[PDB]
């Protein structure tokens, strides 16, 4: 940071532009996290404070819902912390704020705590957020204010409140910079805010990937970068065709990309590939696949916000079976309803049916997706795990070396993910 400097570029707003050449691999900068939050479903299993993974995790005892690493995990911990710890107990069961709440509740305590800029904000800060405030709809300014009221609820206890429409522009920034963080296997661990690394805008090639060592995002270098030009991440999965993603960037960042991927569409005809009957399917025909697809995208969305992983499966498998008639496996929504259906089969511990799933999806991945991609290794890290889970050790070693190839160049030859995965080549 330093190599590079913040432009205010055009039709994007701000962003970020190099002052020297990076390779591939070469990190261009790391931006520790301004706040973060652990997700509800990983407490018990990572350290609040600095995302590892233990067996042995010391609790709190205070609320015995919050663990940690050691003592100083917990003390460091602590300022963010106690705004969660005592209201966990008055609402026990009904203590559900969103991660969203969470989050915005933990900048708050942090404004407040530290108003100075950040080691976190060397060249966009917090208040400096883009907001689209004039941009949302009556819906998504109801979302807010679900949220704000979600917050007061319950975070009175020890947060103090600005008044609303302050609020409303937080949780818009916040939707519009916000970040997930990951695992090596792109499991959701938490969200976060990485002001510097916000100033990235996006591209469906984009020439970094910004990949998490703990709760420090690092950005690196995926294509070679030349002085002069835009640094730009992905904000969205690549696989699916241009239509799909520029619905996503408009509903979600209120913009259309115009990254050259997203003008020649070259990739759009593959990821939407067709079955060659003698006599084709129609155009027709193919729309009403396509819609359906979607449509049952959004639906699966839903069922498992509630159904049996039995009955989640099962509607994989109908979707797949009726959209095979016109559809080739190599096809995205196709994909798609493969990836979940495999998700499902991991929790069940089910690996041969996870393992089967897998092995139709990577080769199409590594099609669709860029040279690359988080999604193309996670996919070769989890079939490698699972060849060697079931004792292929030829095959799992053969896919961990292909996803530490990958993961060399996103996450450094040095990630602690690298270490594991080479001690796992046995
Ligand atoms: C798929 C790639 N992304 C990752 O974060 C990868 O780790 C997307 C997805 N994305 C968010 N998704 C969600 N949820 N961000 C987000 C959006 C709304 C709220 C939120 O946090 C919540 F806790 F407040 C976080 N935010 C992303 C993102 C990517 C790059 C940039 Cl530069 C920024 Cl600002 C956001
Ligand atoms: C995380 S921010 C990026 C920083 C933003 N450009 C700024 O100055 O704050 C997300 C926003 O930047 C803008 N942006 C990012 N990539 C863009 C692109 N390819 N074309 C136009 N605008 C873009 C959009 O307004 C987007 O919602
Ligand atoms: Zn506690
Ligand atoms: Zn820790
Ligand atoms: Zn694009």
């Amino acid at each position: 940071l330093g190599g590079l400097e913040r432009f205010c570029s055009p039709g994007k707003g701000r962003g970020l532009r190099a002052l020297q050449p990076f390779q591939v691999g070469d990190l261009l900068f790391s931006c520790p996290a301004y706040a973060y939050v652990l997700t509800v479903n990983e407490r018990g299993n990572h350290c609040e404070y600095c995302f590892t993974r233990k067996e042995g995790l010391s609790k709190c005892g205070r609320c015995k819902q919050a663990f940690y690493c050691n003592v100083e995990c917990q003390k460091e911990d602590w300022p963010m912390h106690k705004l969660e710890c005592s209201p966990m107990v008055v609402f026990g069961e009904n203590w559900n704020p969103s991660e969203t709440v969470r989050l915005t509740a933990r900048i708050l305590a942090k404004q407040k705590i530290h108003p100075e800029r950040t080691p976190s904000e060397k060249l966009l800060a917090v208040k400096e957020f883009e907001s689209h405030l004039d941009k949302l709809d009556n819906e998504k300014k109801d979302l807010i204010q679900s949220d704000i009221a979600a917050l007061h609820h319950f975070y009175s206890k020890h947060l103090g409140f600005p008044d609303n429409d302050s609020l409303v522009v937080l949780f818009a920034q916040v939707n519009c910079n916000g970040f997930t963080i990951e695992d090596e296997e792109l499991s959701h661990l938490g969200s976060a805010i990485f002001p510097d690394v916000a100033l990235m805008n996006h591209s469906c090639c984009p020439n970094v990937i910004v990949t998490y060592k703990g709760t420090l995002a690092e950005v690196r270098a995926v294509q070679e970068i030349k002085p002069g030009e835009e640094v730009f991440t992905s904000y969205i999965d690549l696989l699916y065709p241009t239509e799909d993603r520029n619905d996503r960037l408009r509903d979600s960042y209120f913009f259309t990309c115009e990254c050259q991927e997203c003008t020649t569409k070259d990739k759009d005809k593959a990821k939407v590939e067709i079955r060659k009957l003698s006599d084709p399917p129609k155009a027709e025909a193919i729309r009403d696949m396509v819609r359906y697809a979607r449509n049952v995208i959004e639906e699966f969305r839903r069922a498992k916000h509630y159904k049996s992983p039995s009955e989640l499966l099962e509607i994989c498998e109908l979707s797949q079976e009726k959209m095979s008639s016109v559809f080739e496996d190599s096809n995205v929504y196709m994909l798609h309803m493969m990836y979940q259906a495999m998700g499902v089969c991991l929790y069940m511990q089910d690996w041969e049916g996870a393992l089967q799933y897998g092995q139709k999806i990577i080769k199409p991945y590594s099609k669709h997706y860029p040279l690359y991609s988080l999604n193309v290794a996670s996919m070769w890290l989890k079939l490698g795990r699972l060849y060697m889970g079931l004792e292929h050790k030829a095959a799992g070693e053969k896919a961990l070396k292909k996803a530490i190839a990958i993961m060399e160049v996103a996450h450094g030859k040095d990630h602690p993910y690298i270490s594991e995965i080479k001690q796992e080549i046995e």
